[PDB]
């Protein structure tokens, strides 16, 4: 499913992401925008052989099992395919474990390079939340 901007903001809010670990909702919508262009089915292969999955491009070396990243952990206890669903619950629940890991949202390279320090509030303006 390719989410609309306000549609995604509303689903992330319902799932507890607004201000989760101090990151307001615009940060999460901005990160999803640049990580997957709001597409739940996005996948990208990395040079080390791991793959990033779903709306927030969660990586298979640490967070999910895809059966082809040798020697990887599965810290969210999920198959990576679960992160490609139209239902974002699995991606949200795993994202909460990642952002709590110590480096906050810097775990998402596109957030760090394209959202951090910007007016992320613009990503939810106009949405009935």
């Amino acid at each position: 499913k390719v989410f609309g901007r306000c549609e995604l903001a509303a689903a992330m809010k319902r799932h507890g992401l607004d201000n989760y670990r101090g990151y307001s909702l615009g940060n999460w919508v901005c990160a999803a925008k640049f990580e997957s262009n709001f597409n739940t089915q996005a996948t990208n292969r990395n040079t080390d052989g791991s793959t990033d999955y779903g709306i927030l491009q969660i990586n298979s070396r640490w967070w999910c099992n895809d059966g082809r990243t040798p020697g990887s952990r599965n810290l969210c206890n999920i198959p990576c395919s679960a992160l490609l669903s139209s239902d974002i619950t699995a991606s949200v629940n795993c994202a909460k474990k990642i952002v709590s890991d110590g480096n906050g949202m810097n775990a998402w390279v596109a957030w760090r390079n394209r959202c951090k320090g910007t007016d992320v509030q613009a990503w939810i303006r106009g949405c009935r939340l």
